């Protein structure tokens, strides 16, 4: 018998440390490891685990190539250990998708799975491994959801969903789901968001979203839900924007609107609040997926002429590859803990990375009330030495 | 401690929604997966299970060579993680067989196994893991069962067993086997089925059973069994044949003998009855295994004139290959949701299918009472990547 | 919680079923699985498990060239699913060893193992995972036990160990450990039996042991213990015989001594008494490793002139390579289960197996109180399709 | 529920005996294995396990090559089944590391993972698989701890860190942990210690530990230390002494000070107290790493004039390669068993180990109260047959 997880606030923390990293291309030089991407990291009682979706193929094989391709009918969320490489002897397959979400109620895992045509997808719920219920695409343009684990609050799962087109117009919704089963949903508010997908979020008592704006904004557009409803929405306050691309340090202090530059594409990413301050993963470059940092900006989650910079940790440098990033939490005595990822993609796109696949490693990290020391924790993988 | 599992009555639905999809043939590129046919599904209290008849041999080598043969020492019922793909890390051997059947009766797994010469086949129960029972061939002409799960009532698990000659004459049995011990069996009638092999079946209070007739039915014979006896039998009303092959839309409505035309060589299929409708999985060709679609025929169950197909969904298209298709209950709070697989076949001898072996893989589709979207999710293997 | 063994009657049965087949040499084909031979398999309270002595090499590599060697400091007995073939993904290191016996007593594992120098060697023995106790070999010349599971009754596991020559002069004892502590040892009466290894032992009530003469006797001895002692000790009276090699049917029927032709080097096999009647497997072949039959000789327990071979069953043909064999008991309700599996050796020395390596499949067989139908289930692999 | 381990004494013992090996190398040769160096063993109620720094690549793989650098941020502490070798189908990976200590409480594991830049690294305390607290490098030179298990009694974790020049002056720590929080820290007293590194430890009622001075002394310091303080330290009194390089036996006796000769680089090594004697384990060589023997020294742990080499176990031949050996403990009934792991480094720099990468297998022995045998249980690969 366990009880449902409960509201706690945020642990305090003044620096994050590294914790899992799985290496997972340099380990997947002889063809041994699952073609992946979008992954993220979720945690039930006793264990974190990965997440990923999956592509079907063993990378460097035949079938990798062109797996750039983002929806596929051969895409399945996968769940495999924690900081391991996933490979057919430790993988599970948790549904068919090209989008999901996955949380932990504090008794079962839910998750969210998004697969089908891209005008008329539909989301299976999954709870305690059965299909519990759905949503049917109503906008019929590529029905999505987070990418990164959602959150449950005294049974009640709360989950981002967004259908419609990028850079323009398009619902987004947040679902609230208990043992599986779709209570409610709400049309997110646009009186100042006007732009959400791919939400990162965490508990602070409340749920605490931050999302990628992939249209008008260069800051991120965030929610604060309970188990009932959205209470609060907006931009973060802080000038230093965090999306990519994105204007260079400093720009503007927009708390209820978009910035109006650099608005697309966009990455997703994550932060947490703390007190009136901010902290916000991001990109190295301005430009491109390349570097992760996260920096503290004092009292960047509010209105105010005092945005400074006081913490930049520089976590995987800029001459090397990076991609989404996402939170995740993990419960300590009464509080949570904050911790985050980052996928290290290889492949194509990326320049000089020459070879035909497409699929990402994963460093993780979390917050401490201690202060870090400094390294770099990049994918590693020499794309020279990879079957192509 | 767990209790028995009950007769639930089968939960409303409207819609089947892509679930579990292994991907076995294109994960089988660089010769991890074991050679497979007639897979199945089967849940117990925690987990669902992928189970199939390996070939005592990996994908792409030489011992794959000449997998097309149906019976062979070598073959055993393997199970493996749902979803996932099989391969020497990730699957449990159940038992020597080249037929089976599996299912849990709320405390142990019951498994049933053919093995042994085409002329003096036994099956063997397995209980718990422990071999508790056996039948010896009485007819002498390939002893065989289900390739699909049986179903277990308070305690006593019900399972469809055949002996004699395909296309002719034939006995066919249902056994009542309790904690792994033969009860008792009966003669199927032959008041209105004429051929009965590879039942799929299901609860919905009472066990029933849609079989594959192959030698003059190309509509589907099926049995209403509860924990002491068969209680009906029948073939399928609907106007609009299931089996493989049979004749274009519309057909005749026999309820009561088989339909007299195409015959042979059918194929493994199922259905759900609802009500006086019914759903049947079908493939798409009416000639060969290509494409799966499943229809809802209006009052299809019963004498009616009124046989309309209300919904089809199309999930495997017709340009893919197909294969056998089977149903599986999921217990839901008060009713079990029905669900099903279907086997992908690649190999021998399937059109411009180039190598020597043959071996599937697996799609699973679950019903929800909500409208479905669309979507194809066919094997997905580019032939020419594979080891021949 | 779980209670001692106990002392249980051996189940009524007539015939032999086949239960789990591993098919790893067909499997290894791509250098995926473990060198082994001295297969064995032993069940606790919820799992049947194989085991085997490793020879610290993968299948076709290199380093499997010359594992014809039966005594390195690379072997070690190792556990994986049974009927599963041994691989790096699922395998356990249970100890170093070149000759074992493992038996689980009702709450742990009780593991025997040899390794060392030949003329100074130790027995380690492990219980629950812990190193408990050792025996240091005391004639210096291969100390050594059964390769196959040892017995525990109320606790009290019973183990028969060797030290001395072959085909001559030897010192031969049974040890009783409990909890992993040595409890006692005797030396066996040498009355009638003049050599005795590789025990074969079960449980009817007492521990019954049918072992392997290397030097005078074609006639296999025998052993009755109990928790404390041994009780009484013979060769089995059947005039057939079940050595390897052996004489032709009939031969001599001598309950009190070796037969005295044809005594070596003989073969680890097995038998199982039934009231005055006795079960006997053996190698189709009266002169080599190849075949297996299980033979019923009424009245072949005793001292009769009425001994016949009521049953045989053929289940690995004389065409096909088998080895060593061994019993093992399963719990049934208040009785134990009579089994045994059959390693089928391939590679060096048999002829026209032409690769460097020496290995084993495994295939097992359970008895039951129904009449068994027939087939042929031998190793299956074709030795031109592997590495060298 | 389960409680912490507490204070028990040593077991009574006179020799070592081999219990687990796997291999690794030897099974590495189809590139499946992980490369790894610095392993260790620490088990929990239920289980012992494998530890080691990986070093994110696979063993004959490209990305091997160059795998003789110690530090790296692709290097994590993985755990796999104990004697087994470790493949991505079977590891766990606990944390981000190049150095790490591990050890069970009775409840749950804590692992000390340090990463980073060598003049900023910072050490991760995870506990229950949270990261629960850090320490940040004070002396900006390589933060490093044990590289085998550390030691908890009553709930606090003991385990020794050093931050430092290697070779010259450096500071060195005792920490105390309690449910992954740390508590205090002590600097280990100068009055005799003159260099400590890489501990090995076990629990004697109080913690022990033998470790290595890589500067002045051939003879290893040690300290005794209890759940809150540093009781003693010293030099081991042998005049027989256990670093790599040594003097050659007999040498001088030095309990309170380093010998002054042969004082670097060192190696990792460890042993036992016993009353007034001790043991040790070194290399064969008193120059380089090969070869392993333990030594039993008549008062070898008190300033006495009759130090006498009573046993020696040479249990890895001097033509065979070594590399660093730590203690692990069991519990017994009433006492801790002393157990030890060898780690045998193949590869580079080894003369004659022709291939580009470095890594190793591992051999085990434990303690027990009975007489030893003899054999040699070295790595086993031929080099020449291994990818380079
Ligand atoms: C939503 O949860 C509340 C309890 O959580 C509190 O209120 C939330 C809206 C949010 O602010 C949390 O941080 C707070 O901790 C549930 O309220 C309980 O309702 C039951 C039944 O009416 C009542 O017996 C309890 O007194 C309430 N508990 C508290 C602490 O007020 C509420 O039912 C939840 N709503 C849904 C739709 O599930
Ligand atoms: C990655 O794949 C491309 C494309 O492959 C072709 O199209 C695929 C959909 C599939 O049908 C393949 O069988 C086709 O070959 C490869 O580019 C092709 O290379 C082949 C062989 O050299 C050549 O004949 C074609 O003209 C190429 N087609 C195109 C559009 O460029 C490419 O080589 C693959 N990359 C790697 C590293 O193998
Ligand atoms: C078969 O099961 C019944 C209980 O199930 C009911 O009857 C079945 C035939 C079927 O119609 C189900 O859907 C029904 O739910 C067992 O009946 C019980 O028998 C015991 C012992 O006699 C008696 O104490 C109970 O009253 C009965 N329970 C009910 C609900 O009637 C019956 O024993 C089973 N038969 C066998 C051979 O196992
Ligand atoms: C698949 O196997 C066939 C048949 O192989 C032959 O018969 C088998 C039972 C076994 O004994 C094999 O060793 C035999 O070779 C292969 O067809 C054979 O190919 C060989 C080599 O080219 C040729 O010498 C034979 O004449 C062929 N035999 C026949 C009856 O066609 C076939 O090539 C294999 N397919 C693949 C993709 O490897
Ligand atoms: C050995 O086991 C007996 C119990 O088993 C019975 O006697 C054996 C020798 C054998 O014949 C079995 O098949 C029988 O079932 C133990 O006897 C028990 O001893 C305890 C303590 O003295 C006593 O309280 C019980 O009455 C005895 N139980 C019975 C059924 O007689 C005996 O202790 C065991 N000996 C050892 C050395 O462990
Ligand atoms: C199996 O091994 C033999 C022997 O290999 C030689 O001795 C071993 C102990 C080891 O030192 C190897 O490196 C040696 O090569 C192989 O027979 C040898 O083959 C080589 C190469 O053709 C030849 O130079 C030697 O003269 C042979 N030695 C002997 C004694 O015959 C044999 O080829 C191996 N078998 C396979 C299938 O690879
Ligand atoms: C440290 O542990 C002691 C108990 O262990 C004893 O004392 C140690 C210093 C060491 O010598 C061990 O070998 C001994 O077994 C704890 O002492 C207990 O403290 C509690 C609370 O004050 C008290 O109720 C008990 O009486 C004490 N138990 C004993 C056996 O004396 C002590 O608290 C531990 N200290 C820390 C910092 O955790
Ligand atoms: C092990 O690696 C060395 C070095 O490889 C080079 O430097 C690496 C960091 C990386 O950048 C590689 O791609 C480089 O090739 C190999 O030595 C090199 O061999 C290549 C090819 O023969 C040659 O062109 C270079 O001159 C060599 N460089 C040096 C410094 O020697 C070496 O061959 C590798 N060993 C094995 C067994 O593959
Ligand atoms: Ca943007
Ligand atoms: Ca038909
Ligand atoms: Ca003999
Ligand atoms: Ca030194």
């Amino acid at each position: 018998f366990r009880p449902f997880k409960s509201p706690l606030p945020l642990c305090p923390f003044r620096g994050f440390f590294p914790f899992h990293k799985d290496n997972a291309i340099r380990l997947g030089e002889n063809k041994d490891v699952i073609v992946t991407r979008e992954p993220y990291v979720s945690c039930d009682n006793d264990n974190c685990w990965s997440f990923a979706l999956a592509q079907g193929a063993l990378l460097g094989t035949k079938h990798s190539n062109g797996t750039i391709k983002d929806r596929t009918p051969y895409r399945s969320l996968i769940r495999f250990p924690i900081g391991t490489a996933p490979v057919l002897g430790n993988y599970k397959e948790i549904c068919i998708a090209w989008s999901s979400s996955s949380c932990f109620d504090g008794k079962e895992w839910m998750h969210v799975c998004m697969t089908g045509n891209d005008n008329d997808a539909s989301a299976q719920i999954i709870y305690g491994g059965r299909m519990t219920d759905s949503i049917k695409s109503w906008r019929k343009d590529i029905l999505r959801t987070q990418e990164s684990e959602c959150q449950c609050i005294d049974g009640t799962c709360v989950v981002a969903v967004t259908d419609g087109p990028a850079a323009n117009s398009a619902d987004y919704r947040v679902y609230w789901i208990r043992e599986g089963k779709i209570i409610k949903y709400e049309n997110v508010p646009k009186t100042k968001i006007q732009y959400l997908e791919e939400c990162s979020c965490y508990v602070d008592i409340d749920v605490y979203c931050i999302c990628r704006d992939n249209w008008k904004g260069s800051n991120r557009p965030w929610m604060r839900i309970n188990n009932e409803t959205i209470l609060e929405t907006g931009y973060v306050c802080s000038k230093f924007h965090s999306d990519t691309p994105r204007p260079a340090d400093p720009s503007t202090m927009s708390c209820d609107s978009p910035s109006n530059v650099n608005g697309g594409p966009g990455v997703k990413g994550f932060g947490f609040k703390a007190g009136d301050d901010v902290w916000l993963g991001r990109t190295v470059s301005t430009s491109g997926r390349s570097g992760f940092e996260i920096i503290k900006v004092t009292e960047g989650w509010i209105n105010s002429p005092n945005h400074v910079k006081s913490i930049t940790q520089t976590l995987v440098s800029n001459n090397d590859w990076s991609g989404y990033s996402g939170s995740f939490i993990v419960k300590a005595k009464d509080c949570f803990q904050p911790c985050f990822y980052v996928e290290l993609i290889r492949g194509r796109p990326n320049k000089n990375d020459d070879v035909s696949w497409t699929s990402n490693s994963i460093v993780t990290f979390c917050g401490l009330d201690n202060e870090p020391g400094s390294g770099n924790w990049p994918d590693g993988s020499n794309i020279g030495f990879m079957p192509k």
